[PDB]
């Protein structure tokens, strides 16, 4: 709980604070974090980077960072419902990937690193009553294996998912495991790295010299191949499969996944705790998606059917960056944002984390997103 111990948390991503309780609770209960919600981008450490320029600028707010490979909707609903009331009107970022969006949803793979006992208990014991939220949270935990091995847990799950609110002698066969997880979750760095990255900034923030900035450091570290990708990246990622990459997304589509119904918890969330978002949708690079034949017009449809759900709920304040897909720039590799992108970001980021203005947000939720005709609705005759 020392303050230097939660600084060094706040911009780590490390798994054991991301599915813990102690620690980012703690943070969150304080009006310097604001959390930054996302996935793999987050660690992109750039003089661009949220953290990087909060601090140089010296700004009243530090980013607490909740996302991390493979953490996709699901995963962050955790770490927010488990926060409780830590989250309660704070500011909130969050990082819509379209990747997450594939047909079958989150790979098992990554629900189970970031599967948490502690926050699934958390979970349980919070709920007063059984919500259409919950019932569909307990439908997706019942179809991952490391949730099944749990039969005490599978039992309540099938209990809420007919709506029916588990009996306090039910949840109480959890409660020795889950204090158990308290206590040693209560017992048990990249500050440097931010430190150094400032040192490259003006003293005075200038939009344009930032942008200048930006673009000498992409060019000078995307010069090993055509696509504009972080050199480093091209050689391990990219470079032995190159040939084999060309065309092999062409019939790739994000418009259809469970995934739609999994970022409806997290809007669920957000909402009961009158949380005030922006949201940003990054761009594929157009380079690249040019090379593998990723369609852009399926991935501004994929921006139509999100922006359909964020905004008919009420949630207004999005900056979407699909069109920036031939920004040069913009993008570090093929799905994490750079330093021009970043900097796009702070353009929004910066005024609403300051309160230059202020809007306020009153939500509608529909519990219809959480629907299989949500999931596979094609966004083309959506209309608000």
């Amino acid at each position: 709980s020392n303050p230097e111990t939660i600084r060094r948390a706040s911009s780590s991503m490390s798994v054991n604070v991301l599915k813990g309780d102690a620690i980012k609770n703690y943070a969150l209960s304080e009006k310097q974090y604001i959390p930054f919600f996302g996935s793999s981008e987050l660690s992109r450490i750039s003089p661009f980077h949220p953290s990087v320029l909060a601090e140089k600028y010296q700004r009243n707010y530090r980013p607490f960072l909740l996302g991390a490979p493979g953490t996709q909707s699901l995963s962050q609903y955790m770490m927010m419902r488990s926060a409780g009331d830590a989250m309660k009107n704070k500011k909130v970022v969050f990082i819509i990937s379209p990747q997450w969006f594939v047909k079958n949803g989150v790979k098992t793979d990554y629900f189970n690193t970031y599967y948490s006992e502690l926050q699934t208990y958390d979970w349980l014991f919070s709920m007063k009553k059984v919500t259409p939220a919950d019932r569909y949270l307990a439908r997706r935990l019942l179809t991952f294996s490391k949730v099944k091995e749990n039969d005490t847990l599978t039992a309540i799950l099938q209990t809420i998912k007919k709506g029916k609110l588990p009996l306090p002698e039910s949840l109480n066969q959890l409660r020795s495991q889950w204090n158990m997880l308290k206590r040693e979750d209560e017992v048990f760095d990249r500050q440097q790295k931010i430190d150094h990255e400032s040192k490259r900034l003006p003293k005075q923030y200038q939009e344009t010299e930032l942008s200048i900035l930006a673009n000498q450091i992409g060019e000078r570290e995307t010069t090993n191949n055509p696509f504009g990708l972080k050199n480093d990246f091209y050689t391990h990622r990219i470079r032995a499969h190159e040939p084999e990459l060309k065309q092999s997304q062409k019939n790739w589509d994000y418009r259809f996944s469970p995934e739609f119904s999994d970022f409806q918890l997290v809007l669920d969330q957000l909402a009961k705790n009158h949380n005030e978002v922006l949201f940003i949708i990054p761009p594929v690079n157009e380079k690249w998606s040019d090379y593998t034949g990723l369609s852009q017009e399926m991935l501004q449809g994929f921006a139509k059917k999100i922006k359909f759900q964020l905004n008919s709920q009420g949630f207004n304040r999005i900056a979407d960056f699909v069109n920036q897909a031939g920004t040069n720039y913009f993008m570090e590799d093929t799905i994490h944002l750079g330093w021009k992108g970043w900097l796009a970001a702070d353009q929004q980021i910066r005024p609403f984390l300051e309160e230059n203005h202020i809007t306020a947000s009153k939500y509608h939720l529909d519990d219809a997103f959480f629907s299989k005709s949500w999931q596979h609705q094609i966004p083309d005759k959506l209309q608000l």
